[PDB]
RNA sequence: CAACCCCGUAAAAAUACGGGGUUCUGAAACGCCAACGAACAUCAUGACA
RNA sequence: UGUCAUGAUGUUCGUUGGC
């Protein structure tokens, strides 16, 4: 009843419940508790990558006494290219302390050791009593700084709608007005009741009286229309209270389905016949000239609301680390990141709530109840939703900017050579005259650099996940090129093809043809083409264009490959991560031989279990035995020295770094998994990280690869053996037509 | 696109095929991705006391 | 050096398409 595949649920339950429950609800539960960690490891991981690209390699009182951490500590801080992260170190165009940077390295390492599970398990759900006193300081001046800015930045978007919810209430203070709105839609109230409110309204909205916001006119404004209907109600509620809670009870004790509408149905015509009026005038504030007329005006008002706002109020430790985290990424990361953990957090409430509602155990052992609750859930919640709705502009610096113009000149040519050429060529194009000033009229190359490649989150990718020196050859392979350029969708190949067309090619219409000369000119790409920027005529207006596009291009196609290495990675990762947190659950420990870790005792070891035979993935039965024999005849064909190279090599993230020594020798390219197959095969095979004589069939896997140059689907079924214990992770981590859930075409006929 | 469990007709095998489930299986779907659009902050251009 | 026009760059919302 409700048991698991996996037959871990006695053991989850027990590890954190404490007892065994016959019931469907608990694991359920706990899923979402187990998928935080897997995204917080992956993105802890990359930053730690990030980190050792860029830089290459008690209490405080202690750092001081040791002479050799503290020689570490000095030089590893004074690295000048800590610039490159925003605000990680530098606040005001000025560096942070020594103690400051000592506690988010130390924090980071802390929580890197425990995603990748001497810190306990239960680190991240206590920090009030585990935490020491000095990094609390750290995260609080970061905290208080990001509080200041979201009051600056809070008054001045919103402030359309804002005057109009200040102007209908007459009788309220312009702080509660403010405190509300703050309440609805950067943290929601909203969210938080039995009611179906966007449900509600469109019953209101069937009420005679306000049909007469329905016109097409009104197309104009939606957003800033729908909203402020949904303000209204739930202001409307919390002052009656009673009423809201008699709604509570009349739908928790309705019998049936017609029930439910009709609740619905007399409710809302009398919520029209109550406060439509207020409806009708605020619907009629809503116009151009207002809304020009409210956005000149943005100083009238005078509000700090800052007592209960986290800022000054306790927020929580655990959304200060989130915070610290978010320091060190960038747009797409951080809005993933926060947006899987409101979705678990979310769905963790609900789970709570219905377990609740039947009259079931749910309250969780000591150690995680401190944490696993609706209240604190609830708090950490709107504390996510808070720490996502902060606008970012990671303009990068005023002085940074002379590494970045090293660096940006370094991947247009001049891979490889010494400083002082650079800083030669550096003087030669832009000079400077007399008294270190700028040569008025005559600088326009850095104008071109700055506005192109230096202010783009493209270049920052780059440069945090790729080695300047050595960047160009993920261009010079002409298949990848093409590859890439295929994958982007049509309309914007079409726009590039015509943009950067030149005077020697005839208008074409076939996307082979346009691919083929993008790829020729993207292939050969220089400097000097760039030093002829127009100063300050429909011909320098059409050379800027095309200069703009050649340069976008570019590193369009070198971002694509790096993000999608990296995406490919952290799937690994993840699967590395639930193998490693499912052999403490099994209690099957992985011993050592030959100063390695053995991966695939795992799947071994669940090869010879009863309960798992009969009642698991691995089935031994007539008529459901496919995978134990595929398994078992694969277990028989991996090497160990080949499986712990492979998690050496996704653990740190070796197939971006080296990238650049095996991107030449490439046959045909149909996606991104036999890349990074083909990649991680030739770095396996040039290293020599593999036994034949413990395994002789790895000979003919490295004939194959090297007489076809491509990946062997025999090798990568076999060094990821270790998965065997989850049919549906093997599937999807070992079959290309299934690792990508956008591709219909259908599993291979064996 | 794949896995898992029920109810059907033939069958004993690495069982096909026809209906309904599954957050209690794995794939970012409360998500990515483009082009038209509205506000907003940036950088470069002409009119002036 | 503030203002008015004039074009580019990136976010943030919503429509419309595609995964
Ligand atoms: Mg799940």
């Amino acid at each position: 009843p409700g048991m698991d595949l996996l037959c871990l649920k006695d053991k989850l339950e027990m590890h954190y419940f404490g007892k065994t429950f016959d019931d469907n609800i608990h694991i359920q539960l706990i899923y979402q508790i187990l998928d935080i960690e897997k995204i917080l490891a992956v993105h802890v991981n990359n930053i730690v990558f990030t980190l050792d690209n860029v830089l290459h390699p008690l209490d405080y009182q202690t750092l001081r006494g040791q002479t050799n951490k503290y020689d570490r500590f000095k030089n590893y801080i004074k690295r000048k290219e800590l610039l490159y992260f925003g605000e990680a170190f530098y606040h005001e165009n000025e560096r942070r302390y020594e103690e400051d940077i000592f506690a988010i390295l130390t924090l980071l390492s802390a929580l890197a050791q425990f995603c990748f599970a001497h810190v306990n398990s239960f680190w991240l759900y206590q920090l009030e009593d585990q935490l020491s006193d000095e990094f609390k300081e750290t995260l609080s001046i970061l905290w208080e700084e990001v509080t200041e800015r979201i009051d600056s930045e809070f008054l001045k978007t919103n402030t359309v709608n804002l005057h109009i919810l200040c102007h209908v209430f007459p009788k309220e203070s312009k702080e509660t007005i403010v405190r509300a709105y703050y309440e609805f839609l950067i943290k929601k109230s909203f969210k938080n009741m039995g009611f179906s409110i966007k449900k509600l309204r469109e019953i209101m909205l069937e009420q005679s009286d306000l049909k007469s916001f329905k016109e097409d006119k009104y197309n104009s404004v939606r957003a800033k229309l729908y909203k402020l209907f949904d303000f209204i109600i739930t202001y409307y509620y919390d002052h009656h209270a009673f009423e809201k809670e008699a709604l509570v009870s009349s739908l928790r004790s309705s019998l049936t389905e017609e029930n439910k509408e009709e609740i619905y149905i007399k409710t809302a015509r009398t919520l029209a016949s109550a406060l439509g009026a207020d409806f009708k005038k605020a619907a009629a504030d809503v116009n151009a000239k207002n809304i020009r007329d409210y956005q000149k005006k943005a100083n009238d008002y005078r509000i700090s609301f800052e007592d209960i706002k986290i800022g000054n109020t306790g927020i929580g430790y655990f959304s200060e680390l989130i915070y610290m985290l978010t320091l060190l990424l960038d747009g797409k990361e951080i809005n993933d990141l926060l947006t899987t953990l409101i979705n678990k957090f979310d769905n963790i409430i609900s789970f709570i709530d219905i377990l609740k509602k039947l009259n079931l155990e749910f309250k969780f052992k000591p150690e995680y109840a401190d944490f696993f609750n609706m209240t604190n859930c609830r708090y950490t919640l709107e504390e996510l939703r808070v720490i996502n709705s902060i606008a970012r502009m990671q303009k990068p610096s005023a002085d940074a900017r002379k590494i970045m113009y090293r660096d940006a000149l370094r991947i247009l040519g001049m891979d490889n050579r010494p400083d002082e050429e650079i800083d030669r060529e550096l003087e030669r194009t832009m000079p400077v005259g007399a008294d270190g000033k700028f040569i008025k009229g005559k600088q326009g190359f850095r104008n071109f650099i700055a506005s192109n490649v230096i202010e783009s989150s493209r270049f920052h990718y780059l440069v945090r996940y790729n080695n300047p020196h050595k960047t160009r050859t993920l261009v010079k392979n002409p298949n990848v090129v093409k590859f890439v350029l295929e994958g982007i969708p049509e309309t914007q190949i079409k726009r590039y093809f015509d943009v950067c067309k030149g005077q020697e090619i005839p208008p074409t219409s076939d996307k082979s043809a346009q691919i083929d000369v993008l790829a020729r000119i993207i292939s050969s790409v220089d400097y000097k083409i760039f030093e002829d920027v127009p100063q300050s005529n429909f011909s320098d207006a059409l050379k800027k264009q095309r200069y703009q596009a050649i340069v976008s291009l570019y590193l369009t196609v070198m971002y694509l490959i790096t993000k999608n290495l990296v995406y490919v990675n952290s799937r690994y990762v993840i699967a590395f991560h639930c193998l490693e947190r499912d052999a403490f659950l099994h209690g099957v420990t992985l011993p050592k031989m030959n100063k390695k870790i053995v991966y695939s005792q795992l799947t071994t070891h669940l090869l010879t279990d009863k309960n798992y035979t009969t009642y698991g993935h691995l089935k031994n039965q007539k008529g459901h035995r496919k995978w134990y024999v595929l398994v078992k005849n694969n277990l028989q064909n991996s090497d160990i020295t080949a499986v712990s190279s492979f998690a050496n090599i996704v653990a740190a993230i070796s197939v971006v770094r080296n990238s650049n020594e095996y991107i030449s020798g490439i046959g045909e390219l149909h996606s991104y998994f036999e890349l990074y197959h083909y990649l991680v095969q030739s770095m396996i095979a040039k290293n020599n990280w593999y036994d034949t004589s413990h395994q002789p069939k790895t000979a003919e896997y490295l004939n194959n690869l090297k007489k076809h140059h491509t990946y062997c689907k025999d090798f990568v079924k076999a060094y990821c053996i270790p998965f065997g214990y989850v049919v549906p992770r093997y599937k999807n981590l070992t079959i290309n037509e299934l690792f990508d859930r956008n591709n219909p075409n259908p599993e291979p006929k064996e």
